[PDB]
RNA sequence: GGGUACGACCAUACUUGGCCGGUGCACCACAUCCCGUCCGAUUUGUGAAGUUAAGCGGCCACAGGCCUCGUUAGUACGGCGAUCAGUGGCGCUGGAACCCGGGGUGCUGCAAUC
């Protein structure tokens, strides 16, 4: 399916004051289902880092970021996450995908299973595309070879839904349902 | 600008130890009387020889304290929420203190006065 997580870049600042007349603007890449969550995660880091809070700031740009292309490539996602079982595991897993958004959402499902880690426990720390060689991880390294061929072994080929059937004659594909 | 009296706030004006120095302030002289003590030390009355030593006030403390703001720290804790997880995160939110550091170390009022 298309990626779970859209790629937002939320930009914002603490709102101007005589206390801080010309406040720093903050860019912040997020991978969120939708902007309202990206805007939220953005204000999470604003208070967890800048001590500025949602009441006192103002997002200047919620906009989603355009995909680099569509060619299959290779992503080093850097993903801190939390648990009672582990309170802050920095962890640069690599994923092979067509987009930063896809590598990242792929990193959430991966991270949610190997670690019972919800979206809001996780925080992406960056998602570089990587060249073939830099990927130390051995799993996706199997897919680098320009000459890689593999079988689609032991397929379950379900019929197109329009054609699916409950009962069929045994060495035939006459329907009987 | 300072001094006096009476002050308001009552340490930024406090404690310590320095140094600094025209009205007055002070210390200072004596106690006859008013008046009071074991004692004129205190207090009281009467003075004006002496001196600023002190008090006083002002300036200095890698002074302490106090005040102020930052750091701490979106930390601690907290309110609300979940068919959350197994105390904790999370979502919406409010949000310190100790500490350390920068600064600071009284200010205003009436009255007569140099």
């Amino acid at each position: 399916v298309k990626p779970h997580l859209r790629h937002y870049c939320v930009v914002g600042r603490e709102t101007p004051s005589e206390k801080n007349p010309a406040p720093t603007v903050y860019k912040f890449e997020v991978f969120a289902p939708n902007f309202v969550v990206a805007k939220s995660r953005f204000w999470r880091m604003m208070r967890e880092k800048n001590k500025v809070k949602s009441t006192h700031g103002d997002v200047l740009s919620c906009k989603v970021v355009k995909d680099r292309k569509l060619a299959a490539r290779n992503y080093s996602v850097d993903i801190a996450y939390y648990s009672q079982r582990c309170g802050y595991t920095h962890m640069v897993k690599e994923f092979r995908d067509v987009s930063k958004a896809g590598a990242v959402s792929q990193a959430y499902h991966d991270l949610a299973s190997r670690h019972r880690a919800r979206y809001h426990n996780i925080e992406v720390l960056g998602v570089k595309s990587i060249p073939n060689h830099q990927v130390k991880r051995l799993s996706i390294s199997e897919y680098h070879a320009s000459n890689l061929s593999f079988p689609l072994l032991h397929r379950r080929v379900k019929a197109p839904r329009k054609d699916r059937v409950v009962f069929v004659k045994k060495n035939t594909k006459r329907a009987v349902v």
